[PDB]
DNA sequence: CTTAATTC
DNA sequence: GAATTAAG
DNA sequence: CTTAATTC
DNA sequence: GAATTAAG
């Protein structure tokens, strides 16, 4: 009943996340950067109809808000199979080129796993849902990610932008990893005998016994829920001696 | 009257050369080499008519002789401007690949000229005509360079081959340089105060005074003539303080 | 005429 | 990978 | 739809 | 240099 014991921690039962302890992020631009406004390539009705539901959902969630900005980047008619799942994909390359670089602090999977001791063979893997959207963007940095949205049948005035850390932004993974690391520092301190590996939104908790893993997982879920993050209950691998993490299969202390 | 004083040394007055002091060359094959017989691509009448005179001249000079050989390489319809000067060009690449490698002892022009002292500013440049043809090929190595020659109007049976070091053979330049160096060793010994640079068939004699250059050039021409080599009287640059050698212009001690 | 390398 | 060179 | 890289 | 990839 992991699902029922922690209603707030699961994305399926706790509503959209919001890292309440994290201050809205301010995105520094390179010293010579000036806003760039790239025109939106005309989108076909089919692509527009596919994307529409997502845009409305995000507007309802307050993740997207109307705005007028000197910045503008293109939205793409992206999918995968044939012409389904039209999730909106923003081409933020011209924005990324004007944003100041930050040190890449997210360790590569290989080195991250090196920190997994043979002594801890009871694992719990969790992946946070819509992780980036949990981090607020400071109002001053919001205009930077604006894009155009039109509804030929009288819909929206013009531009919309993100109030949360967006997908496609070059520093989103790193900024999210650093945050969360900050939010989970106390948990690590409260559970010295537990191993916690973090790779952006993918978490691995390792314990020496099934009990400790159970007690540790309870604590982690409780903490994540309270902080405003949400884990996928569907994909959760709880207290297993064999789990799939970052492309590896952890078994018998191997990999 | 350099031309009249040394009839035997100039190609224009001494007949074809023949290095009488040099033993016929034997060309060692790689340890696993076996003869290769490449078919002659059909040659058009125009190409055949252009090449014909050269082949006959060489046969008359004994430089080319009939033969039957398990080796055979192609003759090419080579020219330059449009369809003139049809000098025979043999593709000896499959023969070169089967001949044992030798150390490249011919110095590059740059290093060779480094041996030209500022003290010697009176130059004489000579280039030997048909240098390679002056070196005899041992009968045992002759079959290696065979090619096909036909005269639709009943001319030659089949193959012809060289009795002299041929053009297109990978070791001809080096073998010629080494020979000649051997033939001119005494001259260097008899003229210690003279500088003699050799680059295959291109010679540069350098002296400190116009007189020494005159006396030295006389001696060199006499020696070359007696040994069986022939210098181009037309291109000869005699006792000049400015001469063109190996692409460089030697002047005021420069280059 | 082939063939090995260099460009685009 | 189809032109373009360079060279025997 | 772009755009930067990789192949052939 | 024209395809083919990969990715925002
Ligand atoms: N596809 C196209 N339109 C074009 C393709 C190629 C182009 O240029 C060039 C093609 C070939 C060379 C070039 N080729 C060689 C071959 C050499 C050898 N191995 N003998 C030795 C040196 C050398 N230089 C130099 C430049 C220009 C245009
Ligand atoms: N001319 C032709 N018929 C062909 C041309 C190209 C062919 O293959 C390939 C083409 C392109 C790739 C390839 N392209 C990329 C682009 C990358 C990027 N910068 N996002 C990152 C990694 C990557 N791999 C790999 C193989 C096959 C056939």
């Amino acid at each position: 009943t992991w699902l029922s014991d922690f209603p707030q921690a699961w994305a399926e039962t706790g509503g959209m996340g919001l890292a309440v302890r994290q201050a809205p992020l301010i995105i520094p631009l390179k010293a010579t950067s000036t806003p760039v406004s790239i025109k939106q390539y005309p989108m076909s009705q089919e692509a527009r109809l596919g994307i529409k539901p997502h845009i409305q959902r995000l507007l309802d969630q307050g993740i997207l808000v109307p705005c007028q900005s000197p910045w503008n980047t293109p939205l793409l008619p992206v999918k995968k199979p044939g012409t389904n799942d039209y999730r909106p994909v923003q081409d933020l390359r011209e924005v990324n080129k004007r944003v100041e670089d930050i040190h890449p602090t997210v360790p590569n999977p290989y080195n991250l796993l090196s920190g997994l001791p043979p002594s801890h063979q009871w694992y719990t893997v969790l992946d946070l849902k819509d992780a980036f959207f949990c981090l607020r963007l400071h109002p001053t940095s919001q205009p930077l990610f604006a894009f155009e949205w039109r509804d030929p049948e009288m819909g929206i005035s013009g531009q919309l932008t993100w109030t949360r850390l967006p997908q496609g932004f070059k520093n989103s993974p790193t900024l999210f990893d650093e945050a969360l690391h900050r939010d989970l520092a106390d948990f690590r301190i409260q559970h010295p005998d537990l191993i916690l590996l973090q790779y952006v939104d993918d978490l691995l908790l390792a314990a020496t016994s099934e009990l400790d893993c159970q007690q540790g997982t309870r604590a982690l879920l409780q903490t994540l829920g309270n902080l405003g993050y949400r884990a996928s209950a569907k994909k959760a691998q709880i207290c297993q001696k064999q789990v799939k993490y970052l492309g590896y299969l952890l078994k018998e202390g191997q990999r």
